[PDB]
């Protein structure tokens, strides 16, 4: 595979996008460190790259807390010998409310999983990555890093701001053997939006110039490659994955 | 004046950029509330815009605290009976380090003042705006709203975070008589820069393809525009005052 | 005004935008060479803002032709002395249709307007500009100069190619004592469905784009250059 | 090979990006119709295909002539069935003058190839596409279809365009199993580069992060991702393979 041997850690790869990736990058044949804040997804998804025949360990970790970020870092180390690609995953879509009616607890919450939860990562990947020759980060990011998600403010300004952080580190490690890029997913067809109607569905499916929703499958095709070397000369960009969605 | 017998609130108002603000609205007829964590400042900046001929008051605020924030545009109520102008300028630098190498409590700090501050301002902003027939909000961003600062991941985080935050609530605000948008300035000429040796200056200034720094008076006449009627349909946006930074 | 004794050009400012900006910039003290492929238009144009109490004289151009664009800015010279000024605003729509339907002749006419057009402008604006101790472009963009407008393809290129040629010329000429900057307007006066992709739940009036080119041509605007500025009542914020 | 089955066009294919987009393309499958201005360059090209495994054949093509661009695409229909991929990649440089001193005809010589040219080629091929079932283009755009050459500004203007038709055509064409989307290289060692000196080859590689240049195949390695299966998710949008350049 294209990642044989590379060690590489997912955060949120419980479900989703997170658990897409964990099995993309297995398949390819990394050692995939698995972390998730929810222990029985996280092992389960564990259990489940193992029956396709890759390799992958559990570790639990609550991102918006830097000591087990980098405690998750020193686990993957520990378990795996080093560190060669990171996909910082784990995100909250937070409470829906006029900017005005946002909720101090609620803003709070989503800026500190959403942007400082993939700071801490970064962090601690990249001190990591510097001893053992370099490594590859891919952060989540959204179609909400370029625009506007009406009612949800503190998801927008994280992720935007997760989009200017990767450009910061792009710049920074470009000649120290490390590359660090963003995905902006639009909206992905998950268990998560299993609470909208189908009037819902259709109104978001609408924003989609390709006329459906995102398979997670699709973002983690293009979080593979950025965290391949195919990508060598990519470093400090936002890469849509968004069925057309910014394009008008 | 184009600004006659609005009231506007400015927080860092007691120096650089916020400083010409509140000297340029003042200038335009509006009934200013300087804001500023630092008494000796907000007071000489309330006497200096009283001897020009204009209208002024101090109110002292730690943007960082939500508290404070509301009390300030509760005692802008109180001294000028509604509020219909609001500039979340107040921010600081931060520490210099890469990525890997900074500081948690430093990082929180800069997103602390440069982000949340902001978000706590438009929040208590947008709480009074819709009780009196609503207003304007101009965001202080920065370049580094749009591109890197390398040795500042903290800064450039918070300032897109910001550009984002402003999106979201143009979007929100479109049909409720409140307008909001982001200024982005290069290198401004202050004290702050002061500090640089003759080869760091020119090295900056090497930077801006008008072959200067920026002065605080030509980012306030940007912010006055948009706080005035004139940018009647100019809405969740970001614009630029840089000599042409980000232009290459 | 804010504009005294200043020579400013306008294309197209027989109608709409270009008609709003060149009252904008008469109202404020400039000297206007209203400029127009109607003569009609542009000497109506005139009358207006001389009832008005500003100063103003037509030059008829096709800004698809460079050789009349050229002589647009000798004429001007001819008539006011110099070149302060200049917004290049003259557009056309084009046919809508699919990119793999457009026509070849229509996609060259669309092309040659929205884009050709401003840049000929440009050049000879540069020209006269560097003689007169500088001055300040404004190029009439969309905000189909960052988001695609469907079945109007050749629009949408042409405009974001005059968001790249700003960008160029306001780097090239930052310290010749020129700027330049792009506005980006939204729909200007189903309606229905054009008024739901504007947040601000209405179109924009022409007057309100002239106001961002009025300030974006003064000396406010002193240490803006190269930049694209929205008029879009967050159209773009989406 | 994931492209198997497939037919692939790439235009300027002699030399540079092209010839490495072909090289991909062939390696993964596709037949690879190769075209080119200059004869030598694009019967070597298919020379070297074919010595390394791969189907291709060449069609000689000027694409700022679009009755030559329509010929091109039916003689790849006549040589191979159908087309599904094309790689849209012919360009110049143009004339190095200020916007004020810049030849008309220098002017227009740019637009033609490096605009008409890439639309040509898109009508044509969406053309073909739709009567075999969809297809996937990939736009050549460059850093300056985002930012500013400075003496270049024809160049600029056609790359900018470039990104607005890409975004037209992905979202135009999202529901009719067709993808488009464009790629941003910076810059790219090749013998195009050999007239630069040592001091300007050194402040050339000093605008990208990276500490180097690009090399060919690392863009190719974007293009043949945007061309496969893999980017199902992914139209209308701009990807950089800049090294950094347009970070900061
Ligand atoms: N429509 C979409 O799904 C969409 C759109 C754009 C961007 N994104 C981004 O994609 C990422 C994944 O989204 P998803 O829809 O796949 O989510 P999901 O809810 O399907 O999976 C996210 C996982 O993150 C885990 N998690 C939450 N906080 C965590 C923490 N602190 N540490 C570890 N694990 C944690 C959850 O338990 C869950 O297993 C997020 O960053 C999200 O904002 C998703
Ligand atoms: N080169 C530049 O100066 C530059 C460039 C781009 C953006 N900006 C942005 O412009 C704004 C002002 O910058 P400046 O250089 O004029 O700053 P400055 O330091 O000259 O003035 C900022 C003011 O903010 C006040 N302040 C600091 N923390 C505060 C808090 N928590 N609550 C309230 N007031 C507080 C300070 O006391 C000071 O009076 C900031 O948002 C800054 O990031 C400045
Ligand atoms: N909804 C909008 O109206 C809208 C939105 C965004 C951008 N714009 C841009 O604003 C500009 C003006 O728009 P408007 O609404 O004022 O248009 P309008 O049709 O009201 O007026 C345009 C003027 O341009 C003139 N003109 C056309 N081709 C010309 C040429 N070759 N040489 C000289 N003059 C020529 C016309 O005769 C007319 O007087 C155009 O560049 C347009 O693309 C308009």
């Amino acid at each position: 595979g294209i990642l044989d041997n590379k060690v590489a850690l997912v955060t949120g790869a419980g479900s989703g996008i997170g658990l897409a990736v964990a099995h993309s990058y297995a398949k390819e044949g990394a050692k995939v460190i698995v972390s998730d804040i929810n222990e029985d997804h996280g092992n389960k998804a564990v259990e489940d790259i193992k029956a396709q025949g890759g390799e992958a360990s559990f570790v639990k970790a609550d991102t918006s807390n830097p000591e087990e970020v980098e405690a998750l870092v020193k686990r993957t180390v520990e378990i795996y010998g080093r560190l060669d690609i990171a996909c910082n995953n784990a995100g909250i879509g937070g409470e829906q409310a006029l900017a005005g009616d946002y909720g101090l607890d609620s803003w709070r919450k989503v800026l500190s999983i959403n942007l400082d939860g993939v700071f801490y990562g970064c962090k601690y990947e990249l001190e990591q990555m510097e001893k053992n020759g370099g490594g590859v980060i891919v952060n989540m990011a959204s179609i909400h890093g370029i625009v506007a998600a009406p009612l949800s403010s503190a998801y927008t300004s994280a992720k935007h701001a997760v989009v200017g952080l990767t450009k910061n580190i792009g710049a920074e490690y470009g000649q120290k053997n490390i590359r660090c890029n963003a995905v902006g997913p639009a909206y992905i067809e998950t268990p998560l939006l299993e609470s909208l109607t189908k009037e819902m569905k259709e109104a978001l499916i609408s924003k989609h110039p390709m006329g459906r929703l995102g398979k997670p499958e699709e973002v983690a095709e293009l979080v593979l490659f950025l965290s391949s070397e195919k990508s060598s000369f990519m470093t400090g960009g936002y890469y849509l994955v968004d069925g057309g969605y910014t394009a008008v």
